[PDB]
């Protein structure tokens, strides 16, 4: 999760 975001994510 890069910060707090959900569009295209795996584990960052």
């Amino acid at each position: 999760f890069p910060g707090k975001n959900v569009n295209c994510t795996s584990g960052e």
